């Protein structure tokens, strides 16, 4: 019936992008579930989200042939539905990560670009092909990716559409880590897991602010957040020991 | 070669204009007079009818910089009054409709390597010798040496490669991010180039605008920015005939 | 006093020292650190060298002192630990850091505010403080960006991996690497050979350029660029051309 | 059950959805079972097919700030806690694709009146009593009373007001920029409420975007983004047809 | 002149200042393209001339009624978009201008119009101005600059105000909410104006104009920091240190 | 430095507030070098005191008729930015400070002076004061804000206005404009006005005043988050608790 999947490992949620038959290529009904999903990981009690595809591909990007059906106006309502999305995933008080692998391209890793952190397998392909078609970006192709791995990078990616494997996605800073085992991945998700969660989402909040102003303002800003945590029983709890 | 004689020549390879900075004997260093040149031919360049503009060095050498002699006659207002005409030309080449692709070798230094970082694209030769050196002679910057480059390669090797002026070699300066290609041959350099001009114009000039002004305002903002260069190319005939084959 | 000032030719060598406690920033060791960053910003030298004593050049933060903390004084060390970040960013010198062993968190940390980092290559390089449940010592989350990248910074502060000297330079957290002090040294002397007024200039506008657009930052670096000609340093360096 | 007890009613006036703070034995003061309430009937109001939001209070007043008991009961971690759904509320405000437009009247102050700052327009009755005193008793702001009033007001003017609790009437608001028309009678009120109704929803939407984001970039930015949305209008069926009058 | 072409936009010169009037009275000045292109073409005709600032007024009665309804009523997305990139580009040469641009009221001056007088370093207003931006009354947003400059102007509640109900205001009200800088019955006194900016040193009003517009595009101290190398490099230009001869020891 | 010996700068107390007098009458209080320096010193005096506000005034008839344009006349490149770096220096010092800042207005209140109290958190004025920034005329785009604060105060418009034109404003329209905040006839009723600011809790005080001058660096919905966390804090400081104790339980 879905076409988005949730699921459970440990304290992560799974949240799983489920039409492989179009490499899970995002079309408006993917949209619509990814929302839904998303927002039912967020509710429950576990400690992060993490984002993937069903079998071999994580996502070849935005649905080819449904981009060919927009006009201005159709077109403009679809990016805000991608847009919206996007912005959930960073205001989110849970780490978000995405576990690339085969296809990983366009408006699918552009989603991801607004993870926290991308982990990649070794076999993933990735890039932003979407130029050659004549679309700009997906989901922060344009203005998300450069934070990434620079504007020089970035414009290279976007206008040529280059196909990147891991190791150079890597070496750009387009991805965090890549592993040759899926149960790699599950570790370095599971370290996270074992942070406190108030401090985890105050070092988001601190990252995407810092986009935002000048440093001595975020400065100010993370020295607030570090000050708040000292509300938090979890935190407390973790500096126990050397109370 | 007697024909050759003006600072900076205009030229054409297919969908491509070719700006090319000719000064040789002076290892291309940027004067008043190449200044004045560069910003002709890049106007010529912006009206023509080419889908992107590419920006080299004549001979070995993309450039070694801003010429000394002129440096050393400077006072405030004529120094001033220089990086004006510097800022112009780089802003000219950030607003263009199209592409702008660096393409650089042997010395590409101190300020002409700063007017490429102003360009989208930066593809190195080989033998190229990359850095901004013009701290050992007291000058901060060229043409966004200090403002730029940081956007490019961090705030850390920013300040170390403008105070230290170290200079790299050519995967060096990828690997910081500084060059986005390196190639062992100038035809591999115009396969890429061919690649990005086989794109639709107005794609590439949303593209363009888009990361220009991440730098200028809030993700949120940048995000809805993007959405609405989005949906403009629905009315652009170019992108509307990419997407011919899948319609219905 | 924990810690020491020093001079070596041209660059005055500020040294963390307190070993026995792998160099971990307490109060005490802060209000020393602003007094002797102080006296090495009156000084006649051309750089400022941070550094710490003996294996290491700093753990973080003191744990005991964290644990000690609430909202309150929290708050009371974060400022402290802002402002000497910020005269760090502010100074007229540049200020080089040189990493070594254990190089993490807090201490890192206002190393990510120097111009330069330089590490040795036995460095172990990281924040390690959010499994203690501690966001950042020190703009670990608002700085560290501006150095290697959103995802990179988000990466290396939720997870707290531990880098090693080569991985932390090919990440831009660190600007080079060397086997031995001496090779540091060429590379700090190296810059003060350069005119103070053209250093101090070129960290001015680095440092604001996160703070404008372009057009405004490209304004501002031509204004310096004219100032730099009514130096007198600035203007010896051109005259073997004049 | 429900009905009797809710401190925020909505309400519908023509093409208006009206939400009305009701809590008048404690003049409106927000607390955070009327924050809740606030929350749901804002939802209520943006998916009903009105065309723009107004807030008022209930009988003389529309709110004397937020409630001083509450204040009082606080810690560090519960007056985080409210703040963020103060924060939360004052953005479904800034963000809707509808004007929001607050209707002040009698006390108009701290925490309520910050809200209404958030609002796009603020008509006030002759007899109101506008300011925000929350400092006499330690409080910085209840909602943007720091951050958003200068952008009404100017830089000086909001260090005043929130400095020294200053109690304004109408007109010495109004000429300061904290509001926008005074009217004597409430049905004038509705003719400018009314009025507003009357444009097309896309427009006023995008014009309630641009103003929202001008704060967040450059100029230069946010002119390419007016352009962008005035361009998208072209695409709106209300639009067009307010134009057809004028086609060939 | 059997190729005798008119214009739309007219230049003319009054002393030290370039004088730029929209002709378009029979349909009160509304902007439509060949007014636009002629504008443009104007404008960098009185950039280049020697004058010391530039003043921008309508022909007749008005200033300008705003942008030519029919025009408006005739785009699609594509058309519409590349009308604003031209009144973006005109707004954007104001701002940019060395020298100091003036905008002279008069009349119904309204919408697109008004909006490229809001670029105008000065607003001066004839007693009989009709200021306002109707324009959302048939589904406009904004000409140019009426939703991102004008809160610049007018703080954010003015701005959206103005905006969303079209009101018009009288040259008082204008002035009142700092649309407009002065208001003055008679067209010798906006002369009078116009001719004490003329007394100061182009460098001067040059920079002023500079640092005022890059404001808006930093924080504080950057911009404190660059008034203060704006402030030095004055002491460069031969007209500052004449006007500061009669205090030299 | 002793009570009865004159000084340019002269440091007193006011009950809570500390009091920082510009004085050198017989130039106008007219800023030279010497005041800039012992302004620098009196207000780090003033921070250490345990007073609650700072204000900042002038000796006798006029708050300050601006730098002093023998000394400007003096400059060239070098000497002008070593100067100018100076104001931004106190300026930057006024706006970080702990404490509210209040200038208090009167007679001449102009140019460099008058940019030195933009950078204040309140300006009051005398119903006498004289009030513009008029050394465009003499070649200077401002002393110390005048282009990149003002108009943060009184709106883009205004600032390019006022500072091109050198306009002077009596106290009512510099009220009007923003520009000024309160105007009273006697300086008791200024005093009033000091006192009850002094009656609220210091670290509320200071935290509004973090907020509004962080608000122009960052967007929104940053500037909301900040506001929140800092409200927070308030809730750890005795004064605020003691000051909402009345209504505990
Ligand atoms: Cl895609
Ligand atoms: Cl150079
Ligand atoms: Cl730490
Ligand atoms: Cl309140
Ligand atoms: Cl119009
Ligand atoms: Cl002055």
């Amino acid at each position: 019936s879905m076409l988005v999947e949730i699921e459970r490992r440990g304290d992560a949620s799974l949240i799983v992008l489920s039409r492989p038959e179009k490499l899970n290529a995002i079309n408006l009904e993917m949209l619509a579930d990814l929302a839904d999903q998303f927002s039912k990981a967020e509710k429950e009690d576990t400690r992060v989200i993490v984002i993937t595809g069903y079998g071999k591909n994580f996502s070849a990007g935005a649905d080819i042939n449904m981009l060919a059906s927009f006009d201005p106006a159709s077109a403009y309502s679809f990016r805000l539905k991608m847009n919206s999305i996007a912005q959930r995933i960073r205001k989110s008080d849970k780490p978000v990560i995405a576990l690339l692998k085969g296809y990983s391209m366009g408006g699918g890793l552009e989603l991801a670009e607004s993870a926290d952190i991308r982990i990649a397998m070794s076999d993933a392909v990735i890039g932003q092909p979407e130029s050659s078609i004549g679309i700009n970006a997906g989901a922060g192709g344009n203005v998300i990716l450069p934070k990434l791995v620079g504007r020089g990078s970035a414009a290279y990616l976007a206008m040529s559409g280059k196909k990147l494997n891991a190791q150079e996605a890597m070496a750009l800073g387009l991805v965090d880590e890549v592993v040759d085992d899926e149960a790699k991945a599950w570790k370095i998700i599971d370290d996270i897991c074992k942070k406190p969660k108030k401090t985890l989402q105050f070092i988001k909040r601190a990252i995407n602010s810092s986009y935002d102003m000048g440093l001595e303002s975020a400065m100010d800003q993370e020295a607030l957040y570090f000050s708040l945590l000292f509300t938090d029983p979890e935190v407390l709890d973790a500096l126990s020991k050397w109370r």
